């Protein structure tokens, strides 16, 4: 249960934490703002290729193709969004609440020669400025974590999703009650980057509230968390801006990262 | 969650129902008592290979091999238990509350040459006659739907599973509240086969209670229910027991079939 507390992260305030960070060193030009995925804890694929692997894993669950309309909910500096449009030929509308993020993602699309296939826009998933049933698929890649109310966001997704459309997302969750030594570092994370964390059984009724049926819940904690936290702390400490420590999380084994797929009943074109 | 009336099945009464099923041949040697799985709605892969398809997909999630000890938690006439022993080289121990099923399952093991690697015995998953940390993996293939209490059944699995071992089960569930028309067919189905049904959010606490972490939840309704129910009614139409169509269940989109994987921590 959610014993270790939660910040209540704010939309146009998470866009300040990251108008600061997706800029000046946490993210400049072509970076995935999410964990890597590795086939075995001993695989030594570089981080960049494992980040795109998580993207690709999730894009395949969208079940899209050229001419598909994808909504990119929380788009970072745009690396997964323009990747999906380039590899699949689908059309991508991404939204961010940070201005720097919109600017950088639109630059990435343009550098790719795709400024019209991938378009990025200032908008808030709490209140989606898109008409009903305008999207074939929605991807929220490491982004619902930063959002204030999962219930509202999920209802917005379910309104703009066409029937038969699919939502695929990642999220933090509690695999089992947390060790006490670990909860210090799990709230230092959740609080210093304005994140919350749900219970696994929270999602079925959340999703049902928004018109979606859970299709897939997949714990990918053992393929994502540790190796990324290692590779990042080895970066930060081999470089002589604050004291965010990944390692304190390495091994707090009850901390969990989940891939989820929900579907809006009906069927598509 | 709490709309349809469900029986609360008793082990020995389910054993008696299925003894009668088995002893006629309704469940005959080498037959699977579970849904087919199909990758797309129109593929014409026949029922038997679709049924083995589900077995193989669940068996690979066990993550087992030659010399794994596998508990076949509710085994039927033995067909998937002996198939797993034949194709993977593991040691399968299966159980049923049905005496006639246990007989057919040992019979199947004998005819395949695997009576030493696939064993079956009468038992109840509420009270597992097995040591702690005895099994590398448990599989419960459409079996828990007939069992009396999921929390206790899961506690047993948790106790006999070894650290790092996995539970793979299927189960019935409510995808969304049932339209009135639907629950007509579903209620008599749950009743007439001594089965119950859960909710997707039910399992993560149930699993936890038993010391098990949820690893995979998968709605496989659209690959299993409709095509299976339809082929079954078309050949029960061939039969011209006031028994059932399974067809009154087709088109009840809210009735669901789930595949689930949980682990015991290393």
């Amino acid at each position: 249960l959610s014993e270790l507390p939660m910040p209540s992260p704010a939309s146009e305030e998470v866009g300040a934490l990251y108008d600061r960070f997706t800029a000046l060193g946490a993210a400049s030009l072509g970076e995935n703002l999410h964990f890597g995925y590795w086939d075995s804890p001993d695989s030594q694929v570089p981080l960049a290729e494992a980040t795109d692997r998580l993207t690709d894993m999730m894009a395949e669950r969208l079940r899209i193709g050229a001419g598909s309309r994808v909504l990119d909910l929380g788009c970072g500096v745009g690396t997964p969004g323009v990747r999906i449009a380039r590899l699949s030929g689908a059309h991508v509308t991404g939204i961010s609440v940070s201005h720097e993020q919109v600017v950088r993602a639109n630059a990435l699309a343009e550098e790719a020669g795709l400024a019209d296939r991938a378009r990025f826009q200032r908008a808030d998933a709490m209140d989606l400025p898109f008409e009903d049933e305008s999207f074939d698929a929605v991807i929220a890649l490491e982004s619902i974590i930063h959002m204030p109310d999962r219930a509202q966001v999920l209802a917005q997704v379910g309104r703009v999703l066409r029937p038969g459309g699919r939502l695929v997302l990642t999220d933090f969750f509690e695999r089992a009650p947390l060790a006490p030594e670990g909860r210090a570092a799990v709230q230092r994370y959740l609080h210093d980057f304005m994140m919350t964390m749900v219970s696994a059984e929270a999602y079925p009724p959340l999703l049902r509230g928004a018109g979606l049926w859970l299709e897939e819940f997949l714990d990918i904690s053992d393929q994502t968390l540790e190796k990324t936290f290692r590779l990042l702390s080895e970066r930060i400490n081999s470089s002589k801006v604050n004291q965010f420590d990944p390692g304190d999380l390495v091994g707090v084994k009850e901390f969990g990262y989940l891939l989820l797929v929900a579907q809006r009943p009906g069927k598509h074109h």
